[PDB]
């Protein structure tokens, strides 16, 4: 299992120790608050209320948690996710991301706690 | 396992079918969007800027999800929680239930999707 | 988990802190050798050539591993079992024992070692 | 999970579809009763009173039940591994295989029952 922290402001991204291998059952939950720039503050599915214009992940709003699996493309997290299998092909360590617009994550502030293990498979 | 529905304006709380035993190492993801009553919508750890006058649960904001397990007190749940272990002398059966004021449920509005699991020990 | 000894001249049967409640999940895993009198020694599946003469258990054969779950009656266990669902009404302490005739474990020796634990359900 | 039937007389062993990665804690639960060549038969520990005369693997008694992690050398699985990690550099498809002497697979007989897992982690 990882936990860690994951930081609004960090653009790249934070690095956990999960691998995915094909096949593999893993469990994902996410907690807290962060903003993309506001003084307010969003939880891990991020403001509903925000446009999507340049978001890294097209597929969830502003502020919202997000993965990458080795190379993929962002994949939602939101709060988590639970007993979950990748699409076919999907192999790699999991980086988690803040999602937002690129050269943006300069003014943004707070953390998700994030844990991740694998399931029984 | 179990999966479901929590709706916020049920008031009495939706009764799970995982009855929690001592020892038992449990993960919790709830994911959704609900109401106390506005017509904004907010995810499982409710709304941060709303004060409380008189919830369910005081350790958690207005429109979080929350449990009671068996005879217990309100205990927080939000976004979920990560092979967690029930306080001293909490068992029973988990009851799901949107944190509001006692008798103003009838404007709430959505539900949150939330899955539980016994993990290994 | 558990992990312990279970002493083949141990009538009483080894008590685990597994405690078995409905819906439980588990898997066992047992190694080793003992014996019921000879010189010889069987694995945790026994003596497939020796009478049943009022074993413990009539589903297992002499000198292989048995348990009984709070005061239910014996239950094969063999080599083990893997993720595994008791019969209905079964719940309490798992007890590994010896599958012996009543009043003959004197003579008896060696051990099985034995890994119990629950897995996700 | 995969659960199947490996034959004594089978001297390439039964492929399995689990493919063990680095970090894997894997499960594995063997019965039944098989012979090497003699008319009894013996549990997946082997016959513990027969030399070594050259078995494909000379860490475990003639007649047990062994395995290769893809082109691995064998390792011993007797009645089971409980929440086990191979050695470093180990990986690949689970091959099981009957211990006997290379080229006398011809006159053996039975078979063991195995489930594999891969545990939370
Ligand atoms: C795809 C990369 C090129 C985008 C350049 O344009 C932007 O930066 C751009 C365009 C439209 C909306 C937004 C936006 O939603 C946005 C999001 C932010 O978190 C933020 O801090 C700011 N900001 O600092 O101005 C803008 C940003
Ligand atoms: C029948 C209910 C007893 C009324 C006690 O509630 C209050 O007086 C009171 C005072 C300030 C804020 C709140 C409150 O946070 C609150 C929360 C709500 O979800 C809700 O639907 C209503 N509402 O519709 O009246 C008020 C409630
Ligand atoms: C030995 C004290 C009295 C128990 C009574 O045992 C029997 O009546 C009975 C009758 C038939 C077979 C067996 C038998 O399978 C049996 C099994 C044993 O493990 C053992 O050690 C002995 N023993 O030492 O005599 C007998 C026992
Ligand atoms: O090869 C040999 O030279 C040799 C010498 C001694 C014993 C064994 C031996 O352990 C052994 C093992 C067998 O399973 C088996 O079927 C036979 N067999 O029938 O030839 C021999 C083999
Ligand atoms: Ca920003
Ligand atoms: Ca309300
Ligand atoms: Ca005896
Ligand atoms: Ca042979």
């Amino acid at each position: 299992a990882w936990k860690g922290e994951v930081l609004a402001n960090n653009e790249a991204g934070q690095v956990t120790s999960i691998i995915y291998n094909p096949g593999d059952v893993i469990t994902i939950v996410a907690a807290g608050w962060a903003s993309y720039g506001p003084t307010q503050k969003w939880g891990p599915q991020g403001d509903r209320e925000h446009p999507d214009q340049g978001l890294i992940c097209h597929d969830a709003f502003c502020g919202a948690l997000v993965m990458k699996i080795g190379n993929s493309g962002t994949i939602p997290v939101n709060t988590g996710l639970f007993r979950w299998v990748a699409p076919n092909n999907v192999q790699g360590a999991i980086t988690l991301i803040y999602n937002d617009v690129p050269g943006t994550y300069g003014n943004n502030s707070g953390s998700f706690s994030v844990n991740i293990g694998k399931d029984q498979s």
